[PDB]
């Protein structure tokens, strides 16, 4: 087992330019395979789950090249559908943006091929999207769990009237919306009932607008697409910088700054995890706004009571920040943080507990009284690279903190340690 040991920072302050925005990444690469013409994405983001969706293109026949630094890739259109047959096995990690999209893109046309991953994504749920594929057409089958990966997709989605639950994951909306354009028929999609992490849905449209695809959005109820359409080349796209990897760095100086200033984001920025940074401001920050830039300097921290559920992957930052904020913070809205690299609600509550805190685990949220003085703790990461970021942020206090598997940050952000040493200062 590796791990690494971070000594107290004293302060933070410096700029930080941004890896790329993995939700971008995945979806302008899977959006460029289908599409007609050459696209060059710059500022892709080089992690896990990035990798797993170009190796997966690479399995598909699709052809593209990637710079030195990985960070700039010319990807050739497939002009349409991506095909292999024979059960065709595309291991994917765990990555949900690779995963959920492939499902539902793979079911147009004829195909065979497998869909598969590791252990954890054999527990993560995908039984909303494969209801709703089945219902456009496709042909699917659950290797081992129902409701779970692995898949066998043998293709048949032509579209019609498909209702999707959206009460679980953004994701599998998101997955739809980006397939249904390149099916023959025309698609209504019903979202059942609730909708959570509404702002991929944004990130979701947004993209398919650069490729050349709207759809009529109908109060995000109920979504029309006209089948029979193409993704057309942007051309060179450029790749926000990812928020979510931003909000430790920001997170580090409301907590220990000085100011961390990080680019690659800003207020025009489409991902919906700059609206961190607001939540920093409710707590006591100091907040500065460019057009590619977001900075965080140093105000007091309160604790603060608040549904996260339009942030839900940088509002495990402020899990750890309320450790040193005045008061019992308490995040809410927050179910999916159980589904996800793991579960979430109870691995966070474990490990705070660890350093000190007193934690009520609740069934959808999160309730954190922080300690008088933190004390040492080796925390468990449990393949999740957001427990190892989250949890750095104790080296923010008079205590060192070991993590274990530092090297699972890859997911998204495999130079994460080094980044926030950058911005560490002794004195
Ligand atoms: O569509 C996306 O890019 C993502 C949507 C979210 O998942 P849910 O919709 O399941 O919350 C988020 O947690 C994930 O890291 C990225
Ligand atoms: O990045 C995160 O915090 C959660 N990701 C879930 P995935 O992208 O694998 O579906």
């Amino acid at each position: 087992m590796e791990s690494l040991t971070l000594q107290p920072i004293a302060r933070v302050d410096g700029t930080i330019n941004l890896p790329g925005s993995k939700s971008v990444s995945n979806r302008a690469l899977l959006l460029a395979a289908l599409a007609h013409g050459k696209t060059v994405l710059t500022n892709l983001l080089d992690s896990d789950d990035v990798r797993h969706m170009l190796n997966a293109l690479t399995a598909l026949g699709v052809s593209y090249t990637l710079s030195a630094d990985r960070t700039r890739c010319e990807i050739i259109g497939n002009g349409g559908p991506l095909h292999a047959e024979g059960a065709l096995e595309l291991f994917l990690g765990n990555a949900g943006t690779a995963m959920r999209p492939l499902a539902a893109a793979l079911c147009l046309g004829s195909n065979d091929i497998v869909l598969t991953g590791e252990p954890r994504m054999k527990e993560r749920p995908i039984g909303h999207l494969v209801d709703a594929l089945r219902l456009g057409g496709a042909k699917i089958t659950y290797l081992e769990q129902e409701n779970y990966p692995p898949l066998r997709l043998q293709g048949g989605f032509t579209g019609g009237n498909v209702d999707v639950d959206g009460s679980v994951s953004s994701q599998f909306l998101t997955a739809l919306l980006m397939t249904a354009p390149l099916a023959p028929e025309d698609t209504v999609i019903r979202i059942k009932g609730d909708l959570v992490s509404k702002p991929y849905i944004d990130i979701t449209l947004n993209l398919m607008k650069t490729f050349g695809v709207e759809i009529e959005n109908q109060h995000y109820q109920q979504f029309v697409v006209k089948g029979g359409q193409s993704y057309q080349s942007p051309g060179t796209y450029l790749v926000e910088g990812d928020a979510s990897s931003a909000s430790y760095f920001l997170a580090a100086a409301a907590i220990k700054g000085g100011t961390v200033k990080v680019t690659g984001i800003g207020r025009n920025s489409m991902q919906g995890d700059i609206r961190f940074a607001d939540v920093l401001e409710k707590m006591g920050a100091t907040i500065c706004w460019g057009d590619d830039y977001i900075s965080c300097t140093r105000g007091e921290l309160n604790a603060i009571d608040m549904d996260m559920n339009h942030i839900p992957d940088a509002a495990m930052t402020i899990a750890t920040a309320a450790l040193f904020a005045k008061g019992t913070t308490t995040l809410r809205n927050i179910y999916n943080w159980r589904v996800k690299e793991t579960d979430r609600l109870f691995a966070m509550a474990t490990e705070l507990r660890k350093v000190g805190a007193e934690v009520e685990e609740g069934h959808d949220y999160i309730r954190i009284t922080p300690p008088e003085k933190l004390n040492f703790a080796e925390i468990a990461t449990y393949n999740d690279h957001r427990m190892a970021m989250c949890f750095s942020l104790v080296a923010l206090s008079d205590t060192p903190v070991t993590i274990l598997d530092p090297k699972c940050t890859a997911k998204t952000f495999p130079d994460y340690f080094e980044q926030l040493a950058r911005i560490s200062q002794a004195a």
